[PDB]
């Protein structure tokens, strides 16, 4: 049916030891490291990684007491980089400081002689949130098993299953979709793509089909994989250099992957290295909330929420609702549910989703949304 | 009328002082510097900036011999940060170099021994083009507006007639739309903040009165703005520590003001510092073309065009059409035409756009998109 406008979409991942990866993982195991002392740390905390290197970079006022050596020793040891075969070990890398105060400009109009409930936006900037009825967990498809692909690979490494995998990996799923009165639904899979750093004792052949049979086939469901699915596995041919040896890594480069593989919409801000006074994270994180709970209030199928704020003012500037032509209510009529269901300041989200817990590192890799143990994935009931 | 579906839309831009766009600036620099002698240059340069610090990483193999001490102090003294007064200077600056070559297990696959125009991907990974015919140059009014607001400050400081103005600079504009059978209109101009850097001699009303009068009626067509905008000017009150002393800088993190301020949608890659064999540019630039081309046919109001690859394939793997209801012909139908009228292939996109001349540093602030000195803004003649 012409209705059906059958189209292509694609989304990546990446895995724990991608270099950009690493750096979004170590930030926010140094602002856990904080929290866990100080709720109230103000956390700017920039990483970048190249071989045999670590640089923090930034901003932190806090009264915590934290060994910067031993919380990135202990996350790069976690992603599995051990040893100079690997291209990177936590026994024997550079970890190299560089860490400010916040600045005194800042400080004032953020949150100085301020109310928690009244703590200004820690920046400018504008933030989108987003949901699809397409999965259960309210996400896309094409995303979720991008990052699957990724997850799958690193518990097969762990386990020793394949114990040729190394931690740097890279995932792409192209998707085939209809439409629905605006709503979309996944037919089959049109592409895949892996690419993931391995040992020099494993051959090619063997590799290609490892990752056909133990990886895509345990994680894409069977019915979305036919004859036609094109499969781009270990393109490279090798692979043997990666991890920051192959590619410098920088914190907030991997804004898509940590959202939504390329639906909906970004604002440009990163997440990790920051605490909640940075709306960056903290009302991207609401955002989402927001359209989750939209969908599963049954007012809409899909749905994009923008909000934007000034620095130091605590209430959004704007708030604007996209269904997509998936909403029986009005756009407007919406707004006015989100009005009167939500709090959209800094200090009040702070407390909607407990954003002084230091569980910020497990949300640095395989995407900051989806997963159901984040409180910004339990949606809120909706009184309208 | 209901068809008309009233809106906000908030997008922002960084002036050329901004740590993460100082950043940009020197990726590109460095980028420019290798191509003036080594058109075939392979560059990844990534940048990082604070108090005190420019550190180069990444990895470059190219004939070129760059001296990269007088292409960072350069590009520093360009943008304005020539005395401790203002936070930095060029002059006294730590230069930091961690370049290596590229990863011989990428170049193998991507480049080595192939023909230039069967070059493969430099990497995998999604890239989208968007174009609207709401403004003469086919981009959002949103951020281009946000853009020149930066521009405007920037000609102010160095005419001298705003002298107390420092280089580092935010603007964030959120337009009121109106729309029109999935196109879109501006009607008026609802919210605009502005933080710009400051000296300590200046008054805060003297500030506030020049952003509103010199600066924001200089750049805003005087139909937008009414008694009822909100303006947010120097917000915070005080803004003196600024550039790489108030906050870490970092090349990529500015991908949304490099693009399309929130419209459309984004892949995740950053430009500065890359070589056209990085998909990552040269794929988002051919995609900003090919959207541009098809609304300056006539085939479109609005369009969003997603493409992707995988690392040493040099055709894409998918390309996807998206007219938001603006189009006479189907999404299929143009895709057609695109197939056509294009060819996707990097080593291909590198002729039709010119991609190894030395412009890159002038694409690093005030936008990638919408201005009319690149390639990629010139449209297409197309067939069909
Ligand atoms: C291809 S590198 C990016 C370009 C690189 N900076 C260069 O100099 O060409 C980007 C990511 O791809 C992956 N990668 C690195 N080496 C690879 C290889 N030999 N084959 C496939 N993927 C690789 C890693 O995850 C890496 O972080
Ligand atoms: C607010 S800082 C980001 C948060 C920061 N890392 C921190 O530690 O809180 C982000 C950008 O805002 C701008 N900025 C820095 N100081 C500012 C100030 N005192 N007032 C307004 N904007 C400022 C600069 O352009 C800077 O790069
Ligand atoms: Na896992
Ligand atoms: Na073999
Ligand atoms: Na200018
Ligand atoms: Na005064």
């Amino acid at each position: 049916f012409q209705s059906m406008g059958v189209f292509m979409f694609t989304s990546e991942s990446v895995g724990e030891g991608h270099p950009d990866k690493i750096c979004d993982q170590i930030s926010d195991a140094v602002l856990d490291a904080h929290l866990k002392q100080d709720p109230n740390a103000k956390v700017a905390c920039e990483t970048v990684c190249k071989t045999g290197m670590v640089l923090l970079c930034g901003e932190i006022t806090s009264m915590a007491m934290v060994d910067y050596q031993r919380v990135v020793r202990d996350t790069i040891k976690h992603i599995g980089y051990d040893d100079s075969a690997k291209g990177f070990d936590f026994k024997t890398c550079n970890v190299l400081v560089a860490l400010e105060q916040q600045s005194p400009d800042i400080a004032q109009c953020v949150h100085l002689d301020r109310n928690e409930e009244d703590v200004g936006a820690g920046d400018q900037g504008l933030m989108f949130g987003y949901a699809t009825d397409e999965t259960e967990e309210c996400m896309p498809l094409t995303i979720i098993l991008a990052h699957k692909l990724n997850a799958r690979m690193a518990d097969l490494r762990r386990s020793g299953l394949l114990p040729w995998l190394r931690p740097d990996s890279k995932t792409q799923v192209t998707v085939q979709y209809m439409q629905d009165n605006g709503a979309v639904i996944p037919v089959r899979i049109h592409t895949i793509v892996i690419s993931v750093q391995h040992n020099e004792d494993i051959t090619l052949e063997e590799m290609r089909r490892a990752l056909k049979e133990q990886v895509i086939r345990a994680v894409v469901p069977a019915k979305y994989l036919d004859e036609d699915t094109v499969y781009h596995l270990q393109p490279s041919g090798r692979f043997v250099i990666g991890g920051p040896q192959g590619d410098a890594g920088v914190t907030g480069r991997k804004i898509i992957v940590d959202t939504y593989g390329g639906w909906g919409a970004h604002g440009g801000g990163a997440f990790s290295g920051k605490d909640y006074t940075k709306v960056d994270r903290s009302a991207a994180y609401a955002a989402r909330w927001v359209a989750k709970s939209l969908v599963k209030a049954g007012l809409c199928r899909r749905v994009l929420v923008q909000v934007s704020y000034a620095i130091g003012v605590a209430e959004p500037l704007s708030i604007s609702i996209f269904t997509y032509g998936t909403s029986q209510k009005t756009e407007r009529e919406l707004l006015d549910v989100v009005h009167k269901n939500f709090d959209l300041r800094p200090g009040v989200i702070v407390r909607d989703l407990d954003l002084k817990k230091p569980i910020y590192q497990k949300t640095a890799c395989y995407g900051h949304f989806g997963r159901s143990e984040f409180p910004w994935e339990v949606p809120r009931k909706l009184v309208f």
